[PDB]
């Protein structure tokens, strides 16, 4: 009768030196760990996968 | 006995499409045409030349 280990979700790390679990939830609540100034994007194709 | 003319000084675009004859002093008052988010800046030297 063999009996099933069960291990502890990790704790990720998060903004302001937090702990989290859900990465979603984290990000909403906290955020990433380092902020970027921003970034500008590029597309290339049609008209209308541009609009 | 001959004359020689002039050109005046022209304008450079600045923002919201004001213009100035000088780029410090158009800078100053209206700003560049483009605003970029920032720059990550990345340095390679010394610890004497990081301070």
């Amino acid at each position: 009768m063999k009996e099933l280990i069960y291990i502890e979700e990790p704790s990720i790390l998060f903004a302001h030196g937090q702990k989290c679990t859900d990465p979603r939830d984290g990000l909403a609540l906290f955020g990433p760990l380092n902020q970027i100034y921003g970034i500008k994007s590029g597309v290339v194709g049609t008209q209308k996968g541009l609009q």
